[PDB]
């Protein structure tokens, strides 16, 4: 099983998803964990950092461009993504696809029903074949939660995303979430 | 020996290419050929392609945004050119990394010695690891008009500077059989 955490920086993903691999393990299933972007092991999420810290000339003025280099990135972990779900009951990722949505519409002040939500789905589902995630958990915070107006508009898109079902099922859990209660409703 | 030919488009990049192949392999020289971008074969090449078609949001607006993709599809290619190099005589690209520089040059309104160029260089050669090839033939002869003359000029500056090796500048009607003779 596939299970997607996702949320706006400083929601506290690390922390839910460490809740979460220990009440999946408490109650007999194995569970492995990948973080996106691999920020320091693929060439395009480094380059991508690099641009958001004003390197790399224009490159971060393009939504769609930044978006593509988290595309790549993911596209390059594919085989080990499966390979997880091979070997493991859950796998746990630490961002995935929809980040992608969320900031790129953010970016464009798009909503989830946007071009650039569907853009990222089908280029990332559709034509680079990722695995869809039988889960998504929203880890939700309010407005006042570098940019500040991008994480807000990046927070309500994430809803938006999860009130319309992108991309397969969707939770929206709270930072302070009942870790036993939740790893028996992502898989029973 | 791996050799770059380099040219605005329709210069005839692919016409000399052929012509040089068959001049090597008339000299007795094994030949592979392999041609940038990768369209149809790298998801960073059709991305591009796609986006200069006014598809994929404003990525195309980006100078930088669009080098970087055609500096990851020859990133994915690097393996493919060295397996190439160590098994054939001779091997030539049509088009390589300073169609890079030469064409975000041009975009930008910068020459041979501006950020972009000097960005190119730093990112595919010394980051990205891509062989510095041992010639870059700039077909000098001359859809947006005022880009490709400035994209040209920035060429032969290029070729002027030794940009990442050495370069020969040839025109149309250059000689084959000789060319190939000056090369290898
Ligand atoms: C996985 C993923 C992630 N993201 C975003 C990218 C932006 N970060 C926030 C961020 C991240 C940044 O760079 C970082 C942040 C932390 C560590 C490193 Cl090494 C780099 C920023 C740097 C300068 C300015 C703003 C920055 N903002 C959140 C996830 C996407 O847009 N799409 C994705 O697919
Ligand atoms: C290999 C390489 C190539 N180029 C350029 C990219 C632009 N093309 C020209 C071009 C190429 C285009 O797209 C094409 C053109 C022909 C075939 C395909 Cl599949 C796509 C354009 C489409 C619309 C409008 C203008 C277009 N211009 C010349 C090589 C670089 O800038 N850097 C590179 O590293
Ligand atoms: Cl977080
Ligand atoms: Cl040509």
């Amino acid at each position: 099983m596939l299970i997607a955490i996702e949320g706006v920086d400083g929601a506290g993903k690390r922390t839910l998803v460490e809740k979460l691999s220990g009440a999946f393990r408490a109650a007999g299933r194995s569970v492995a964990t990948l973080a996106f972007p691999r920020y320091g092991q693929s060439v395009a999420a480094d380059i991508a950092a690099e641009a958001l810290h004003g390197e790399h000339g224009d490159l971060a003025s393009s939504v769609y461009a930044m978006a593509t280099l988290f595309a790549l990135d993911r596209a390059g972990a594919v085989h080990t993504i499966q390979g997880l779900c091979r070997g493991y009951d859950v796998v746990i990722l630490d961002r995935y696809v929809a980040s992608n949505a969320a900031y790129s519409a953010a970016r464009l002040h798009e909503n989830a029903a946007g071009k650039a939500a569907a853009w990222v789905q089908r280029i990332e589902f559709a034509r680079l074949g990722l695995p869809k995630p039988d889960w998504q958990v929203l880890l939700a915070v309010s407005a006042e939660l570098r940019d500040a107006e991008l994480q807000q508009r990046t927070g309500a898109v994430y809803a938006e995303l999860a009130a319309q079902g992108w991309g397969g099922r969707w939770l929206v859990v709270g930072a302070d979430v009942d870790p036993g209660r939740l790893a028996a409703t992502l898989a029973p």
